[PDB]
């Protein structure tokens, strides 16, 4: 299966499904600092689905590496931001990840076996 343009559509389809989840409600747009006014102080790069989103369809990922670069991104600051391991918007953080990373996984396989087919 060495098609290298594969993953884009893969990683789309991976996005439909993680918005159909209502784990990522809190996820899904960038973090209002009205509500959490001091979130700059503590999050150096915000992150958010949507804008993983908008970056792959305006083409501005070159690889499925980069776009897992930035989901994580989104998980590592609620982990940075939360009070607590117990807090509701942290576990949902955690489940949505174990999501996440058990259907990456393949798509990250397949993408680098079709950049060495390429190479070979
Ligand atoms: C505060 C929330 C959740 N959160 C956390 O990582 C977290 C962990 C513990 C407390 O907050 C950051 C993202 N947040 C947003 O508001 N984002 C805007 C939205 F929701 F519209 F997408």
């Amino acid at each position: 299966s060495y098609d290298i343009q594969a993953w884009k559509k893969q990683c789309e389809e991976l996005l439909n499904l993680i918005f159909q989840c209502e784990d990522s409600e809190p996820f899904r747009q960038p973090v209002d600092l009205l509500e959490y006014p001091d979130y700059r102080d503590i999050i150096d790069t915000p992150m958010d689905f949507a804008t993983v989103r908008e970056t792959l369809e305006a083409g501005n990922y070159e690889s499925p590496m980069e776009l897992c670069k930035d989901v994580r991104l989104i998980f590592s600051n609620s982990k940075a931001y939360t009070p607590s391991k117990r807090s509701r918007i942290y576990s949902m953080s955690l489940r949505l990840s174990a999501f996440f990373e058990e259907h990456i996984s393949s798509v990250l396989s397949d993408y680098k076996s079709a950049l060495r087919f390429h190479k070979r």
